[PDB]
């Protein structure tokens, strides 16, 4: 039992992480096979981070403008690419560590782990969920542009984030493919993250996972509706729910004995008097980055090679 | 920016860890060179896991009654020893991921990194603090025993932790010598875990590490004594505040600069009022797992390799 903020383990991510430096900035990239990624700006100077044109930056380049470092080996660049907000670096070795990878967009209200990384060195691990307005509550410092973001499916690692920038306190990003989540772009505008909303299917997974734990004390015996539940979320900024999350929860109702919408009448109860001084799972405030699968996981025991 | 529980890369650790099977009895082992350590008690059955003499249950051991495997690989036993409460188990191939490693004991108030496995397949990584009454609050389901925590020195693993069982909630083990951190045994007894207290430099160097993200609606103009405060902390059960633990909050003072005794005096009034419904770096209580140490890490951002 108990219950943590639980990564995926990263050692299958640390071997294809590498130093990217252009000019005078040095980031991070990710070495699958003979190609590295990493955020196209890189190639920006001082001059070109408000109103950058990518590709006459890019035009001006040739490959030997491009030191990259796996530890101490250089890789030679043979050739490079522009896709959307990433560069793709061809490199003359393929990295012998590539694990079975895809990439995958993921959707707000979804957790992922992030290998923050400095001069292509790990530094920690962390689990965070992409936000309903597209931005992440990470913990990064300069120098940590490049570091990814995945999930890991049995031997397979999806790679679902990579970071490119800091905006007001938190943190945004783009898919492998180079799109940003969200409406962000990588130059210096006047972009801010709009307002985010607590995502309350992944609030009752947790409160499920308390009763999992022993803590039981927010239990009630009433019931509700989706419709009669929803008109409340609303006032407190909390995503609707749907049909199709009532589902997904099915596996932990299963599990306890506690109907979902029995369970989203306790959580009506929480959001009306608060806590009063009360903890769950070790908190005082509602819970939204553990997803039901997260739960499952933590709270059953799946494992991963 | 931004702050994170966050833990030590597991790649180094992944590598290590093997499945250990005697009997019908399956967990985990730590494969360094030629030696695999893990809990003596999994030559235990039913009839002793309440009064086990181990002496005598390993001496009607042979080296083939120990199913060791290395994700595919089968290691052959050659030898077996029990120093405490580990067993290591001399193996016919030295394992060739063995990173540069060292065994120490930590101590209450520290931190570490846990890879929780199953099977001996890495499952999840998770960072948590030894507590003052020497158990941790860790994550762990039947089958996780033999899972280590550890901490990284630049390039070398410091094995700190080997989780043994589940007590009441939380979590007791060894060290990597065998020795119990706590006064538990591992066979099944009354033992319970004493009282837990806060640990209070880690709570301060929290509130050090919220400035640094750009919470300061707690700090107020005033100053304390070590002895006021630590009058006030033991009504709370706080731990009390030594001139060592100033001191080791030296380097975080210099960067905010607010003197330790000026933090104590904002946390002494947080405790005697509370936080009247507003939070610090996105919790609600005061946070005591996060060492100097660990916050320094965080906000400055020292790498591993
Ligand atoms: C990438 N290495 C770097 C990481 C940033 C730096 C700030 C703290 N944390 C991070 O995640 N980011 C970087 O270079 C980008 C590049 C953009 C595309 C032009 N810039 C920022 O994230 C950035 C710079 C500044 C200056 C002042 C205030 C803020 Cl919020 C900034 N964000
Ligand atoms: C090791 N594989 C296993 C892990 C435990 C199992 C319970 C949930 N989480 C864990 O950490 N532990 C194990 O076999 C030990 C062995 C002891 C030395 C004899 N036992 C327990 O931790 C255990 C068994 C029970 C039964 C009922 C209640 C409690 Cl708190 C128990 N703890
Ligand atoms: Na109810
Ligand atoms: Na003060």
């Amino acid at each position: 039992s108990g219950f943590r903020k639980m990564a995926f383990p990263s050692g299958k991510v640390e071997g294809c992480m590498v130093q990217v430096t252009c000019g005078t900035t040095t980031l991070n990239g990710l070495w699958l096979d003979d190609v590295v990624y990493c955020p196209r700006h890189v190639i920006c100077t001082s001059e070109y981070m408000l109103n950058p044109n990518y590709e006459d930056l890019l035009i001006r380049k040739s490959n030997h403008n491009f030191l990259v470092q796996a530890g101490n080996v250089q890789l030679r660049v043979i050739g490079h690419s522009m896709q959307n907000c990433v560069l793709k670096l061809k490199v003359d070795t393929a990295n012998p560590k590539t694990p079975k990878y895809k990439f995958v967009r993921i959707q707000p209200g979804q957790t992922f782990s992030v290998l923050a990384c400095y001069n292509g060195s790990p530094s920690g691990v962390y689990q965070c969920a992409m936000r309903p307005n597209f931005t992440i509550k990470g913990s990064f410092l300069n120098g940590s542009c490049g570091s990814v973001g995945f999930n890991i499916d049995y031997d397979c690692v999806s790679f679902c984030y990579m970071h490119h920038m800091e905006l007001t306190g938190v943190h945004a990003g783009t898919d492998l493919e180079g799109n940003f989540y969200g409406p962000f772009v990588d130059r210096q505008t006047a972009q801010a993250a709009g307002t985010d909303t607590t995502i309350t299917v992944n609030v009752l997974a947790w409160l499920y996972a308390a009763v999992i734990n022993g803590d039981r004390w927010f239990l009630n015996r009433f019931t509700t509706t989706l419709n009669d539940f929803n008109l409340v979320a609303m006032k407190y900024n909390y995503e609707p729910l749907t049909q199709d999350h009532v589902d997904i929860l099915g596996p932990l109702s299963a599990q306890t004995g506690i109907a979902v919408l029995d369970m989203c009448a306790s959580l009506k109860e929480l959001l009306q008097n608060g806590m009063n001084g009360r903890t769950i799972l070790g908190s005082a405030l509602l819970e939204d980055e553990f997803t039901p699968f997260d739960v499952v996981r933590q709270c059953s025991g799946v494992t991963f090679q």
